[PDB]
């Protein structure tokens, strides 16, 4: 006879290539990369001959086999492919082989292979486009927009877009490197707990519960590897094959790093962990480099140097060369981008016409033009043209990408930055010929979450009645609410300005838009920017 029907044990059947140590706080010690998942399948056998050889099948495919010893067996294993399989014991001897009833288990890797698709119905105004024109649309998920702001990668609009920027992965580094973290409360001393132990200048995770380990939809069970930001990343990855998601580094508070890189032994040591770091988390599909500023202006006063330029060009090349061989060793195309100042004043530190040989996209910011940072002289914070009553204004869109072009920038790699947030002031006065622009300030606007800044949520839904007045600047492209009675003046961009720069892209046969930051648009901004790049509406 053949042996008796065996009886999977119950016990973990979740098992990871690249696991998660649920108790640490430092990078180093939280991640660890293995050449496959250690995997462990016991069974009983309740009647019946125990047989000869006891084999473990992963879909049907043998991935051990030892000798059948007792009414009890133990078989640990490797399994080197991220995948759910059909896990099967069979019990075997001369006269046949009897198979268990199929497990599933889990073995995870961080493409996503082990998870369902995150495929989730569109909310807010979002309506469906397909992604037919060839531009690039993309926008800015922030890692921190988990808590207060409530915004997981569930509620993200994916199909409506071609690139996905996470903001932000940190560069290690204390005292004298990471110094702009510390006006914002507990994050220099987040980044230091998570690079315990790690070299500076490697990349580094800011908030590893917010990316790793929060519960979020998909990725609720206990024993799910992967949660957090990157785990619905991974699944959102499987239900949108074509997405580029890319790591963006830096930002305004992580950009200081940057300006040591003129040292090659660090620039090389920073390069090799972007390799690492997407050897590691395979649903990345390249890097965003978000240097703010090569000259300095960013927000550490003490930094920038004439040299930066030239450091910027051999980084984007040295980022390059390490994607090309990356591609060349996975099959899979990967991406280098970088978002950068859209002022000419700072266009010009760095020779665009030399660095784009390496890139395939630059995120012109061609936003924050003006804002309560500057009480003074006021302005759209995010125009394409100049207004009527100052044609000579420095800061618009058409500056900033006519700075690239003349510098040699070839149109194609431009991608122009729309905001989904507005910037405002309190208090205007002193203003001529019923223009507020034309005044002066006495303070910021009551923001969203900050002063000063306003998601275009909030705009719509509630600067749009009342007294507030509402304008939309046909010669700048740009609309702007105000309150007269308080003064208070708000700049934007809606779905009239985006329309027209979308038309002026495809008119001067740039690279396509992109927008700063996913959670506080409706669906308007995100929508416009689709219809005016030329998508077809329907799923
Ligand atoms: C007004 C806003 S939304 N400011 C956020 C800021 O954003 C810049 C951004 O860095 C720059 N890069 C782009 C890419 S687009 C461009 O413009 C946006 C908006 O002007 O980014 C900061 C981080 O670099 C944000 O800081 C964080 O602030 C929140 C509190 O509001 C805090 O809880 C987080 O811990 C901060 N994140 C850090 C990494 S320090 C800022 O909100
Ligand atoms: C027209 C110019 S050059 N405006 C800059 C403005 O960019 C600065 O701001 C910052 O904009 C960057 C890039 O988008 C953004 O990352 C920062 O969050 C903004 N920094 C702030 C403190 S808001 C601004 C610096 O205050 O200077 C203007 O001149």
């Amino acid at each position: 006879a053949a042996p008796g029907k065996p009886t999977i044990a119950w016990g973990n059947t979740k098992f990871a290539i690249v696991e998660v140590d649920q108790a640490a706080t430092a990078y180093n010690n939280l991640v660890k990369v293995k050449n496959a998942a250690d995997v462990s399948v016991s069974w009983n056998l309740w009647n019946g001959d125990t047989g000869t050889t006891a084999k473990i099948l992963l879909n049907g495919k043998e991935a051990w086999s030892g000798p059948s010893t007792g009414s009890s067996g133990t078989a640990n294993f490797k399994v080197n492919k991220g995948g759910r399989y059909q896990m099967q014991v069979a019990l075997c001897n001369a006269d046949g082989c009897t198979a268990s009833d199929a497990t599933e288990i889990v073995v995870a890797d961080t493409d996503g292979s082990h998870l369902a698709p995150l495929k989730e119905p569109l909310l807010e105004k979002n309506k469906p486009y397909k992604q037919n024109s060839g531009k690039v649309v993309g926008s800015y998920f922030v890692e921190w927009g988990v808590y207060g702001r409530n915004f997981t990668v569930d509620k993200i609009p994916a199909q409506n877009l071609t690139h996905l920027l996470y903001g932000f992965i940190p560069i290690c580094g204390g005292n004298g490197i990471n110094d702009s973290l510390k006006e914002i409360e507990g994050s220099f001393q987040a980044l230091q707990r998570s690079c315990q132990g790690r070299e500076d200048f490697k990349v580094s995770i800011h908030d590893p519960f917010a990316a790793l380990q929060k519960a979020q939809k998909g990725v609720t069970a206990w024993d799910d590897p992967y949660k957090g930001n990157f785990g619905q990343l991974m699944a959102l990855k499987q239900a949108h094959p074509d997405l580029k998601i890319l790591p963006s580094i830096g930002g305004w508070t992580l950009s200081d790093p940057f300006f040591f890189m003129g040292d090659k032994v660090k620039r090389d040591r920073f390069v090799g962990s972007v390799k690492e770091f997407l050897q590691t988390w395979k649903f990345f599909d390249g890097v965003d480099i978000d240097w703010e500023f090569p000259g300095g202006k960013g927000a550490n006063p003490n930094l920038g140097s004439p040299q930066d330029g030239e450091t910027y060009v051999l980084l984007m090349k040295e980022l390059r060369a390490m994607l090309d061989q990356l591609s060349a060793e996975t099959g899979r195309k990967y991406e280098l981008t970088s978002a950068i100042s859209a002022g000419k004043d700072k266009i010009d530190k760095v020779a665009y016409n030399v660095a784009q040989n390496s890139m395939d996209h630059i995120f012109l910011m061609s936003y924050d033009f003006y804002g309560a940072f500057d009480l003074k002289n006021l302005g759209h914070q995010t125009a394409l043209n100049a207004p009527a009553w100052k044609p000579d204004t420095a800061y618009t869109t058409v500056n900033g990408v006519n700075a690239l072009l003349t510098q040699g920038v070839k149109p194609g790699k431009i991608v122009v930055g729309t905001a989904m947030y507005g910037r405002g002031w309190t208090g205007v006065n002193g203003y001529q010929n019923n223009i507020p622009f034309t005044g002066t300030a006495t303070g910021p606007v009551k923001g969203t979450w900050e002063n000063g800044i306003v998601d275009y949520r909030q705009i719509a839904s509630q600067f749009m009645s009342g007294e507030w007045q509402y304008t939309y600047d046909a010669t700048a492209e740009a609309p702007y609410v105000f309150k007269p009675s308080t003064g208070d003046l708000i700049t934007f961009d809606d779905a009239r300005s985006v329309q027209a720069k979308g038309k002026y892209v495809l008119d001067k046969q740039l690279g396509g838009l992109f927008s700063w930051e996913i959670d506080a648009d409706n669906g308007d901004i995100l929508n416009s920017m689709n219809a005016s790049l030329g998508n077809s509406a329907g799923v």
